[PDB]
């Protein structure tokens, strides 16, 4: 537009509390369209958690989002329920890859618009290990993801693999753009 955005080796980060019920991934969704985020962070160790007594509440954000939220911009207020909406893009070569992901509640991983690991409903920690996806052009993809707590427990982790599942990688500075331009 008509305003610069910050290059960092990250995604962009939203959060959004909410004392409604967060279902699935269209409730967090309807959150993240309903209002301007309740802090912004810089996405650039996506491994969050594990935690109990709710991330929306006290100081939970910050112990989840762990070495990613000194950048929170604010220290939001309490909620019952909470989630991230994360952006920007992510260094992969071309070939086939899949994520195996571990959650409380659910998520969506999107890569060039096409969801690549979806969980549409809450449920206690469990790791799924999801289906490949091929990508075409070696270089900066989108991606964007979404993650929520209903409440209770919460952990986020998204692994990667590029070696049909023998060995798994989270999404870090080392190859993660907010922009899609070399973070230096
Ligand atoms: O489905 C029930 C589960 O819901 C999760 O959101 C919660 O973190 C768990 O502790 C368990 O209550
Ligand atoms: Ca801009
Ligand atoms: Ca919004
Ligand atoms: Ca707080
Ligand atoms: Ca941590
Ligand atoms: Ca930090
Ligand atoms: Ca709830
Ligand atoms: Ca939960």
């Amino acid at each position: 537009d008509s305003t610069p955005d910050s290059l960092f080796a990250g995604l962009v980060g939203e959060y959004y509390g909410t004392n409604s019920q967060l279902n699935n991934i269209s409730d967090f969704r309807a959150l993240v369209d309903s209002k301007e985020a309740d802090a912004t962070f810089e996405a650039a160790n996506i491994s969050y958690g594990r935690g109990s007594s709710d991330v929306a509440k006290g100081t939970h954000l910050q112990e989840f989002l762990g070495s990613d939220a000194s950048t929170l911009s604010t220290d939001p207020g309490d909620n019952t329920d909470g989630g991230i909406y994360l952006q920007g893009y992510v260094y992969l070569e071309a070939g086939t890859y899949n994520f195996k992901v571990t959650a409380d509640d659910g998520y969506e991983i999107t890569i060039n618009g096409n969801p690549v690991a979806t969980v549409d409903n809450n449920q206690s920690v469990y790791t799924v290990t999801h289906a490949s996806f091929t990508i075409s052009e070696s270089g900066y993809q989108a991606i964007d993801m979404i993650w929520w707590d209903q409440g209770g427990d919460y952990v986020f982790q998204p692994t990667l693999s590029a070696d049909g599942g023998s060995t798994y990688f989270v999404l870090d500075s080392a190859i993660l753009s907010s922009t899609g331009e070399t973070p230096y």
